[PDB]
């Protein structure tokens, strides 16, 4: 029986930093979803999910009107979720939505990987303002996603 | 003397947490305060507090106009702030608050209890996002609180 | 990948903690291998830990020879690290230790699990503070550590 | 490289903290440019930050329309931007800021003082909120500044 | 419960910000013990501390050989620990023992007060590091602990 | 005031770590002393860092004995102290013997540099017990520094 986890993000961008954890997270699982919860109608940010993550087989995107991240897993037969922790703010904020979670379903385990170090101060609010003044964070995103995005 | 300590706050929603500190607090002063600073109505929060709180003989709710915090605490001859500390991060914050209010008021002292551990991940902005996707959080509220929040 | 992951540790006692992540990692790997590295003599460690995690089928125990955990993993058929954070300080720790891991062996994935509530505080050392001054951490330990504990 | 450095930020209000920042600052660099960021208008903001450091022959205030800081820096000639440190969210914020200014701009380097422990509590948002509350705050506060915040 | 208090340590030596936490307290408690957990003697401990605290009625020093901190309160019937927060480290290491505590005696309540800011950074460790240098720390010591260290 | 920096530490050994803060500073002031607080005799630890730093031609290496680190640097006529921060541990510590040095000798400034992420997670501890289990990390020590250790 599959081992399967929800990814769940905004991804507003989905940055190299979220790749990079779903990369690693797809050896980790028998399968990963990428639950984005809904700049881009949902099928263009699923369409830019889905390409910037072809090459990984057991990776899939699905949309997902904001609801609980555990009902969302549940329906979808998740018992994981899977989490990225970049310093010790991420640490506690990821840590109080894990307790939560295990509250609300005892039953789902929250799993984590640590950000990887030229990833680790890459937060989509910092590349936002820095996108807003044109500064060149390209190094930061997969490319459909950067080509994507000079239509600002 | 008596020694009082005021317990400010939001209180929206009093939680369990609230309730544990509040009960810890109600052994250690002569009268604990419960300042309200100010979904319902004045009148509405206070009967709400006071049901909760009522098996505890040296607790009161004091309705409060947001003021200064230390102006309160003087104007009820509190001569205490009592508050909890659940993480770093509300532990760097009250001590930025604590430090503000010794300058203020110098003869005021704030005194720290430690969250309980099933309350340490409870916070009021988390609880109320559990509680807008309908997420069952009743553990973590007063009985009375749960039903009046239903009732809405 | 197929999914082996290597739980290094001293053990020196096991807890209900160590215990609690085990059951926990049994869930999301194919097998667990809980690598005790060296009053006991490793062989009566052995005994009690297999004693301890035996109604868990895909858990094994192993002795280590103190060496270089990554050599250990790779002899093991280990591809995952599997490791618990409690608090910062264990973050920050665990954190230098997965980086350097990393570098010395970066087919080699560590993988993270929170520890749950009960037993966030509850650390070898301060444990055998306790136990050296009699007191009562029974609790906190699995029931045939703690009567082995006893005799010793 | 030229010991130019760009101290940026908003101060509104400017404090005793800030002040204290530039004045150790100006100890270190040739050259140290007061960057402010756009009630008080900037005409006014220039003059009020003039006045209070100028007691300081190497120290210049310039205004700028808000950018990325490592361009304005650029711009003047800064090859260092100085920030100060005040507790552990300050850290973990200016590091991510540090690192990505960093990847924009890697000959500038950034380089911290820590907060002078009488204002290492001390925040506008916190300020603010005890200003509008009337609290007296005018030992945190440059007199010049103070006395031009009373006309409000 | 009774407001009677256990100020728990080696007070080796006592400094300023310990004599800084004992006032804050004596406002507190109806009782407030120094318990010296057993170089000076440890008469010569008992009558150095005494002359400290000598300015507040409802204080006093008991030595007691080293044991459970619980178990020393519950044999002088103290109800309430007093311990002081000084940083991150000193919060998740006071947490830890709190927790500890709780389990090990839960009718006995810990409370948290927060160094006042010059003694923030004042630890025994550090002292008397700067001390077998021979570096000027009188500032951080009572003037009588400081002479009889002078001598010794 | 002069622009003369001491660098301080035990050097056991230096890594890249090191020799990047060491240029780093090089940048910022007009001399750096590396002071070398004294395996490896004396002159043989001056060598290997006198050869490691060769390519600054204001940096230099004086071996001395422990002591206050400020009364070294006030001895060797430095104005300022350099220190490294790599995490929110190295950040207390440091903030706390900052702090103490500014008590000892108000005249002389610690200044900051953020460690490059590369070598964050680098400690002395950490490298000496990865290098006696045989484990390459010599990425992470400057090359001299590495054949000089692999011969004894």
């Amino acid at each position: 029986m599959r081992k399967i986890a929800l990814f769940p993000g905004s991804f507003d961008p989905m940055t190299n930093g979220h790749l990079n954890l779903i990369e690693r997270s797809a050896k980790l699982f028998d399968e990963v979803i990428i639950g984005v919860f809904i700049l881009f109608t949902p099928e263009e940010k699923k369409y830019l999910i889905e390409e910037a993550t072809k090459e990984m087989p057991n990776v899939r995107v699905i949309m997902q009107e904001t609801q609980l991240t555990v009902e969302s897993a549940k329906s979808l037969g998740a018992n994981f979720l899977i989490r990225g922790i970049r310093n010790v703010k991420d640490y506690e904020y990821e840590k109080d939505i894990a307790k939560m979670n295990q509250h609300l379903a005892p039953e789902i385990e929250t799993v984590f990987l640590l950000a990887e170090e030229p990833y680790a101060h890459v937060s989509s609010s910092l590349l936002k303002e820095v996108l807003r003044f044109g500064g060149d964070v390209s190094d930061y995103l997969p490319p459909n996603i950067y080509h994507a995005l000079k239509q600002k």
